[PDB]
């Protein structure tokens, strides 16, 4: 049930950095939150973050739209780019700075 206009004075106040990365509402309107990699989306669950797809047997599961395994600025090689940005903001959380994307998997 949306408005057809978004009705931006109306949105919470957010965090410095989310769990899961940014998400927009279910209207497309605020930003929030998004549900991270392996958490559950959909309905009253919330959308997954960027670079994550909502997955639903044909609620749902978030996935990461890309699967292939990246090199971060650290030595960790990450499963997938939803796992070295889900690392970056964990160390941006505990106040260092990001985890940068060197190659590919290398
Ligand atoms: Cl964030
Ligand atoms: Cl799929
Ligand atoms: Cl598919
Ligand atoms: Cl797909
Ligand atoms: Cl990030
Ligand atoms: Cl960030
Ligand atoms: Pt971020
Ligand atoms: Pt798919």
């Amino acid at each position: 049930g949306c408005p057809d206009r978004c009705e931006p004075a109306r949105c919470p106040p957010q965090p410095e950095h989310c769990e899961g990365g940014r998400a927009r509402d279910a209207c497309g309107c605020c930003e929030v939150c998004g549900a991270p990699e392996g958490a559950a989306c959909g309905l009253q669950e919330g959308p997954c973050g960027e670079g994550l797809q909502c997955v639903v047997p044909f609620a749902g599961l978030c996935v990461c739209a890309s699967s292939e395994p990246v090199c971060g600025s650290d030595a960790n090689t990450y499963a997938n780019l939803c796992q070295l940005r889900a690392a970056s903001r964990r160390s941006e959380r505990l106040h260092r700075p990001p985890v940068i994307v060197l190659q590919r998997g290398a």
